[PDB]
């Protein structure tokens, strides 16, 4: 099974020359939680803007070119990657957004956090056909001290 999961501002965007400006720690908690021991798949530019590998998770890097990292799995397409998971429940696609729009139709799982922050982007989450999902799970934040935008955790299922 492929999820994909992903934080969202206003008018779906996720990124801003190769960053993500806003701070949310416990989105980035549900974050951790979600992916833990699991295969993670991501873009050559979402690696580079996360800049180190993430523990606990086997890290596969799409990318045309040959790797530059050995403590990352580095691979060319599609099939190679979800290959290089092996045969594991669930498979944790995290972008960016080139990366989501391959791997949208093959998804099952949406794990969406919707976080109410307008912010100029130059990348966005792929327009998702809402007919196709089911909302099987919500839990909606009010800002706080530490998250300083409202928020909501979203879980979708293919219908
Ligand atoms: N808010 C969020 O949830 C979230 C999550 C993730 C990322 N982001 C943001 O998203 C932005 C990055 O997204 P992006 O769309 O620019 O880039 P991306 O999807 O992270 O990376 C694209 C790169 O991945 C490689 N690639 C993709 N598909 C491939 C394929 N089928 N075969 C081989 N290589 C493939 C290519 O690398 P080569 O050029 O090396 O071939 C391509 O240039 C950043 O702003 C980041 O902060 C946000
Ligand atoms: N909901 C969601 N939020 C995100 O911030 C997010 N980010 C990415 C890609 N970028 C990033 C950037 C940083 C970290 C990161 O530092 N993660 C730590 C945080 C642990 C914690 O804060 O409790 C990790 O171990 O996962 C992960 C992904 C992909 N999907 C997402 N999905
Ligand atoms: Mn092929
Ligand atoms: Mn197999
Ligand atoms: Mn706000």
């Amino acid at each position: 099974m492929i999820s994909l999961i992903a934080a969202l501002a206003v008018d779906r965007v996720i990124g801003m020359e190769n960053a993500m400006p806003w701070n949310l720690p416990a989105d980035l908690a549900w974050f951790k939680r979600n992916t833990l021991n699991k295969p993670v798949i991501m873009g050559r530019h979402t690696w580079e803007s996360i800049g180190r590998p993430l523990p606990g998770r086997k890290n596969i890097i799409l990318s045309s070119q040959p790797g530059t990292d050995d403590r990352v799995t580095w691979v060319k397409s599609v099939d190679e990657a979800i290959a290089a998971c092996g045969d594991v429940p669930e498979i944790m696609v995290i972008g960016g957004g080139r990366v989501y729009e391959q791997f949208l139709p093959k998804a099952q799982k949406l794990y969406l956090t919707h976080i109410d922050a307008e912010v100029e982007g130059d990348t966005h989450f792929p327009d998702y056909e809402p007919d196709d999902w089911e909302s099987v799970f919500s839990e909606f934040h009010d800002a706080d001290a530490q998250n300083s935008h409202s928020y909501c955790f979203e879980i979708l299922e293919r219908r």
